[PDB]
């Protein structure tokens, strides 16, 4: 009857842990993280690399199911390379190993990041070629492959996520790849102008924050007998800067942009320009509700509040 | 000045090591595993998992490049996973990190299991889909992106090489998939006939030792600029049960063989029955020397005299 | 029997080893560090594994320990907590197998233990220690312990803390009294310098030798010579306007630029000169080179390298 | 004070030279020659002109000349009358001035200043001393020449008779005992050596960091305690294939051959073993090194 | 063809020249020396000046030099430097041309090569030799450089080792053993003699006569018989009261006083007996003059003069 | 721009190079010797050896040689060869080379270059000089040829005869006026003498400063001024009794014994008194000490150094 959220602090997690809270009873989630919420009421420390804090939790609370958000991430893992892949394997180890003693279902994101230059660049398929360049990317297609086999091997019932880029009103950017599409909010808000570090004309992936949270929680709540497979790719739009930046002028014209590319592109070009995500709109239903200009214009109304 | 090998002790290593000192003199190769050669008269005790140990031996040595041999393999990957884990992702880990603080380079086998049962089977490409159903064939995924991030992210020459089922005369046989073809030629020697593990149809590739040695010193001194990957299929041939039979009862006719599958027969099934290896040909030149009837011819004349 | 050098591969290693191997004998002296020598008898040893110091001094027949083994003040700024963890277990260490084992021990220290608030001419042998970087307070902590090992269990503890130290061999690499090993290689090779620190900042300085003779000066000294543990040893003091002119002498066309950075604000938390007066009397400290004679033959060392 | 070494750019030179200025200051040390060093105090000097070694000892302040300068058996064979001219002028040139100026005097002799009649199993400080070559017979006129000065005039004259030395800085070049640095260079290169002594020609040896210790230790001795002014001086004595033998224990594969010349019926004339125990009683003479420590040391100097 | 002597006109050259004239010719001896006889075939040669000895040689068809010249131990020991040269270099040049012109050389070797380390009763031609005089190591090195030609070049070499030689032809120059020349002179002068050597320094001996015998018999032996190059030869060995009674055998009334003097220290530095028993074997050595018919043949001759 | 001066280290030498180097600078004088000081600066020379003093000029600029260098009575009566070979040969050396090198000369002569023939009260700069000793001689020689080379080539050629030299830094040494040297040690080691003068041996006599004074006065005096080339030069004359009763004025008790040696017939030969008022006229020369203040300066200066 208990849900553990390992990561509960971040991006997702500070608007995912709310929502399941929403639908389940505040008290049915416990939140975990190495640092506190920016209120909560039901937070504990747990460090994912600590596999005996974590059985302690599980056991303490009757944790059934492990949303394990705790991730080092893109930029990071460039920064300091031993401690993502630590943070990051460590983490996806210890979570499985612990739903195959304890009997634990589990749900841990993936990321468009798994795919490289060979990757097929336009809609890319749920079954394709991996290869990624950042030790982001290659941690995560460890936690798919690892998630898969304790699926087939332990019957733990595990289940993945691909995000891309997220959109998020609530958590400020952390300097990753896909944060442009956050920056760019605050700049045309503070200052009517942004310079963005992508190329102009850099086609990626994107969802507003609440689709994926409605994906998360689609995944998660479809009964396993219509699953043909464990991860799913999810979209919602793909959009280039220079089309989020023309987005942004139908509500506030006088917006402008200038592009200053930094090693950040390079990353970009070696991910998915789109996702076909079919096999969760067929197996799950899954269904995105925010277009690019419904998400500019919530996300324009939300920080002009927030201020 | 020295090259160390690390699970020195194994199949591949009880011959490699041998033949590096017929290369490179005896002085320059450092033998290291956790057990002792069944002298050896250079060796050492290394556990992979152990960082320090091996900054000992890298240091103390005067070690330039790891040939990092250490694993645990499919068999005890099923029946023990958390083990293999814990030495195949932390051994290789451990292994790149010294390579990089100490500009080493290394050598590390990959394997045909990085493969699953949605990768296309006859004449398998260098970059494919991967979704291996094995914790050994999921572990040699991530020596293969880790190794080459390590490649790009900080100029470690990494280099691999995907192994397909390997036979020998003087490594005895285990519990592997592949290992039926080392078995049959003892159980032909010792009673005239055979039960093979596998159905009579499922071919896989396979290579002679002496090509396997071949292919490993070829990678490794290829010079860097002719390689366009760091890791490449190798393969000599590829044959089924039923035909290994009838090659070696051309030598032997009242060899008979019989067939009782178990499930190493749902393990063959999810790998490629050929790999295409035109890559490493075009790069490297590479070339096998021995189709099946040669090796068996070899094999059988070798374990003759071996009792 | 015999001496473990930790750190022996360092700027001071590199050349304090070989150089006891001449007084004491080849197969007397076990190098050891954490990257082999850029040997005979060398072994790794990261001085923060206590177990393997023991291995070390057992299988040896060690009875001195020369701690060399430290992070120094520009990685010590760079990753402080690194710093602290090799300078502070590795000190530990060492003084609790000297006990164990009854082991000498000989650990440097240094000028940077000094602070704003210490006398910054003449600076005496006790006096105010408050440093500012974190470099210079682990070496604090190195001075505080070895003295109350040898006063506590009789571990015979010595250092000496080092001003500046020069040489030929090892390369410069960010430190704030190494603008004066850099000066000689751009001298060299470009006929010009941009230096890092104010034409005025004097600094306490040593060419390695001096730096070696100190070193086995406090080492062989005998025990009841020593009213004190640490000692400061000094050779000369200079601006880097002083040495640049000095330079000149040899090289007249040499010329001199600054554009001073944060390894000022640590030159100017530390001593202009040292009084080494009490080494110079307990155990017959003299120094040998001054500043043109260095200077010469810095020039002809180097050119010879290069 | 400041010491004027001559000849200080040979075999033994180059590391006495060293040495002595690690134990005196570099300043301290005159090193000169006739070659300069393969310094910062080199001079010219050819011992047989007095009045320039005159010269080098009022600017230098001398007070102690370590004459080492000489030609060797091989040239003293090949060229007897320009030995006899250096190695005799020489000495006669260094206590000459000793004499005017008050000086100290080192010069060593040699376990060739002894022949066939002389015993040759432990030799003693003084004993029958006839030798068949140009080089020793220069070295005895030395040791009598030094010991009358030191009778006569007081010049505090002092000599060491060098057994064979073994050395990793000089390479060799044709003595009777070159033999014994000739192999190393030859074990190491090719895995075989052909020695030009018989297998069992047996000669006293010693390596140069003892022949350095034992030049300091007759130096240095307070002058009370010497009862001679010539010592005899050794470590260890073996005949080539001991020291085969010996390297085998570090080179399994070493392998050694015999073609015996000349310096066999030179070799064949000097001592088997000295008698030292005067130099060890007067002055604390103490060898460190035997056989196998030296063999294992020129092993490791050499592969370096 | 021809002889040179050199040294001619000392106390052995003025009796050894007629000698051998007598044996072969006065125009077969070239006599030569720095100062002329008290002749016919004289010429002046200084033996440190080799060439004019190569003029000599060739002109004069020499083909043995007979090597007399010599400073002896009192000037050896009042002009220590000077003794140095002619004898080291007088035996050198004459060596040297004798290996150019294929000469034999006679050289005369003496008991001081002997010093107090050599067995002193009946001493070997084979021992120690540590002379304590000039003189005396001058003549090693005549030894064995003498033999080093012989061995290396053929140079067919002999000397013999003079005892102390008595005649009366030559005025005694106050060498050690000349006191046994001295005695004479005083004896009919005076009847009386003061003795600076002490009443038992025993010292081998040789008249004249016998010391002619010697050095011709040397010279003429066949060469084939010589086991040895250098020979040890005595007549007798007497102490000066010994000598002093012989000569009051014949001049009773005749008195004896004994002033030691430095003369001394050098006779108990020399043997008191020689064994010349290789030569007397090898060439057949034999002396006619004991002391009492010397002693009757120099008072003799002595009364003859004066 | 240097001088070199030859014989530096001698007696008048060890106080004339360092007021030279007052006068000149440290660095423009080249001391030399064939032995060291009892510097930084010096050089050997023997003067007999022409091109190491041709090496030595050229290589040190000089232009200037103060030959000082000879042999003096004693050595020469001694030794009389090599007198003649130092002192007629040094100076023809130094002569030739400043011929060929345009240089300067400063030597001394003496009043030795007087004998019994020449009248020795007031004795005129041109007189007889017949002297009787190998020194005396052999300075008559350098004045007549610096003198010839001055007229024949242009050689600036200078020389002052000085009488006996008097001082406090250099130990007396066996010549004749040496008995005013000596006579002060006794004074104050025993409070007593014996001198080797008769009582009454009138000679000229001159304080060391007025001895430096005098050598600078001629070496610096204008060319134009000198009417001659040779100088005699003089301060005083006294007998041994007349400096015996002047230290008796400081020190009553002092004692003095007559016991003449061959040094008398030496002192005989020589003048009483001299002539200098060509010196005084010709470059202002005039003494400063008398007998009295020289010997009161010389007791109070080598009571200190005793
Ligand atoms: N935001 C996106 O665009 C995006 C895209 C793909 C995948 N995801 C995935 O969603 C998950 C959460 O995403 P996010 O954007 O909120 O990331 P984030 O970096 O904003 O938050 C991650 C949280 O994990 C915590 N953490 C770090 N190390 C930890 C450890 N050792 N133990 C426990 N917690 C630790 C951090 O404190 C942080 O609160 C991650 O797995 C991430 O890869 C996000
Ligand atoms: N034989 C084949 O058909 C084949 C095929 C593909 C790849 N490979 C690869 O070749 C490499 C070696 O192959 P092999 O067949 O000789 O395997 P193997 O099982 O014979 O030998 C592996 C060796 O590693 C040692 N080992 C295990 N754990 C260790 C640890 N923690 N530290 C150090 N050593 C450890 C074992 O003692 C053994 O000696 C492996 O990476 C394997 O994946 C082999
Ligand atoms: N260079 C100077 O001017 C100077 C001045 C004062 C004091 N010192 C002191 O002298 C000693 C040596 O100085 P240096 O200048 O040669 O320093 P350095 O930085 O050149 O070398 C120090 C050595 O420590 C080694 N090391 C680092 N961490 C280690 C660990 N955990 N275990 C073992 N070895 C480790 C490094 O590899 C290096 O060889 C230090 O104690 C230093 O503080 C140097
Ligand atoms: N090496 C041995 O085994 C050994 C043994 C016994 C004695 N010694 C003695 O030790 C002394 C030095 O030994 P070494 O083996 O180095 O001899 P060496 O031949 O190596 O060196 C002698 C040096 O003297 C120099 N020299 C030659 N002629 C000279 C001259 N006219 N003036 C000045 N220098 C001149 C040479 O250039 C040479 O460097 C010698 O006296 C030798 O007799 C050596």
């Amino acid at each position: 009857s208990r849900i553990l959220v390992t990561g509960g602090t971040g991006q997702i997690g500070m608007e995912l842990v709310p929502y399941m809270r929403q639908l389940f009873g505040a008290d049915t989630i416990v939140n975990s993280d190495i640092k506190a919420p920016g209120r909560d009421g039901n937070f504990v420390y747990c460090d994912v690399q600590d596999r005996d804090s974590m059985a302690r939790i599980v056991t303490e609370q009757g944790v059934d199911t492990i949303v394990h958000m705790a991730s080092l991430l893109s930029a990071v893992g460039e920064a300091n390379p031993s401690l993502a892949l630590s943070v990051n394997t460590r983490g996806i180890q210890n979570v499985l190993e612990l739903a195959k003693q304890y009997q634990l279902r589990v749900f841990a994101p993936s990321t468009i990041a798994v795919f490289g230059p060979s990757t097929p660049q336009d809609e890319t398929p749920d079954t394709t070629i991996m290869r990624p360049t950042t030790m982001y990317g290659l941690t995560k297609v460890h936690v798919e492959l690892l998630g898969e086999y304790y699926y087939n091997k332990f019957g733990v019932d595990f289940r993945s996520v691909r995000y891309p880029g997220v959109i998020s009103s609530e958590a400020l950017p952390g300097g990753g790849t896909t944060d442009y599409a956050v920056e760019i909010f605050y700049e045309a808000l503070k200052h009517g102008k942004y310079t963005c570090f992508l190329n102009r004309d850099a086609k990626l992936p994107m969802m507003y924050m609440p689709d994926c949270l409605k994906a998360t929680m689609g995944l998660i709540n479809a009964p396993n007998d219509c699953l043909s497979q464990r991860t799913y790719n999810i979209t919602a739009v793909s959009f280039t800067p220079e089309e989020i930046v023309a987005s942004i002028q139908k509500v506030m014209p006088s917006f402008q942009c200038d592009y200053k590319p930094d090693f950040r592109q390079q990353i970009a070009e070696t991910w998915p320009r789109s996702i076909d995500d079919s096999i969760a709109r067929k197996d799950w239903n899954w269904q995105h509700d925010f277009d690019l200009d419904s998400m500019v214009e919530d996300m324009l109304v939300k920080l002009d509040a927030k201020l």
